[PDB]
């Protein structure tokens, strides 16, 4: 068949897998690499050498994040019925969701939209609150929470919200556009809520440290006037949410819009990737646990 440049709009659960691309466990790329090769879409030996078919991805998701929107570009061989082929190669929780041909000269994925699901009791006060699954937020919570996200909107030096092995680089600055909590909702006694963030350009750890900071602020551990101080030159020693929670949602860049996508961009959210990240926190308690080294931190 004819060999062309696509783009894919890709969808996947991060649990099992050691991100998208290979730096332990297999990365969501090994599994449509095998897709690929098996439907024949590329030879083996692009498989073997992904650099030899031009492959291009748009994030680089950590261990365990998701993703409801993911882009990747490749050239194949543009095989009958290209799309339901691939798909029949993966396991049912990482979706080729929509697919585009496009000029071999198409080369833009800074700008994004993450969001961030979490069990409520990531907001229960400390002291003052139940801090077991049956604390429900209430709507001042919610507000001083959707308060303290709005602070993080606009241009600030971030330098404090990443991490590194060499010492901390003392400018980061960085654009947020928004940046807010939804309201909660319940499955089976269990009551969780969505973060957006929607910005540019995000570090290493940053949004896990955003939303990690907030969480402090909140819980009781630090005072609401430490993410204003965060911004400031000296080192603060700002928490990380884990990465479970964390779903790529959007990237947003000849021009391209998945906009007839987004029908199955929402439903794939809604049957895989949030259900996978509830099961999580109910069987195995990940938010839980990490909320009991927060008081590790000297604030
Ligand atoms: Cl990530």
């Amino acid at each position: 068949p004819p060999k062309r440049k696509i783009v894919l709009l890709m969808a996947y659960s991060g649990k099992g897998y050691h991100g998208m691309q290979r730096n332990q466990f297999k990365t969501i790329e090994d599994d449509l690499v095998s897709a690929l090769v098996r439907s024949g879409c590329i030879p083996e030996n692009h498989g073997e050498d992904m650099r030899k078919m031009s492959f291009q991805r748009c994030a680089r998701t950590d261990k365990g994040v998701s993703a409801a929107g993911q882009v990747v570009s490749l050239k194949v061989w543009l095989i009958d019925d290209i799309l339901e082929k691939i798909n029949s190669h993966l396991p049912s929780h990482i979706r080729i969701l929509g697919l585009k041909r496009v000029t071999g000269g198409f080369n833009r994925c800074d700008a994004r939209t993450y969001c961030y699901l979490l069990p409520t009791f990531a907001f229960a006060h400390k002291d003052r609150d139940v801090q077991d699954e049956t604390y429900r937020l209430s709507a001042e919570t919610l507000q001083q929470v959707n308060r303290l996200l709005a602070c993080y909107k606009g241009t600030h030096n971030f330098h404090n919200f990443t991490s590194q092995k060499g010492p901390q680089d003392p400018s980061a600055c960085r654009y947020i556009l928004e940046m807010y909590c939804e309201e909660p909702f319940v499955r089976e006694g269990l009551e969780f809520a969505v973060i957006r963030v929607k910005g540019q350009s995000f570090m290493m750890h940053q949004i896990r440290k955003m939303v990690g900071l907030v969480v402090a602020i909140v819980k009781g551990y630090a005072p609401e006037s430490v993410l204003e101080r965060s911004w400031g030159t000296e080192k603060v020693d700002v928490p990380k949410a884990p990465g479970l929670g964390l779903v790529l949602e959007r990237v947003h860049f000849e021009p391209l819009d998945w906009a007839q996508e987004e029908g199955k961009v929402a439903a794939f959210k809604e049957e895989h990737i949030y259900p996978t990240i509830i099961g999580t926190e109910r069987d195995e308690r990940s938010m839980a646990q990490w909320l009991s080294t927060l008081p590790i931190h000297n604030f």
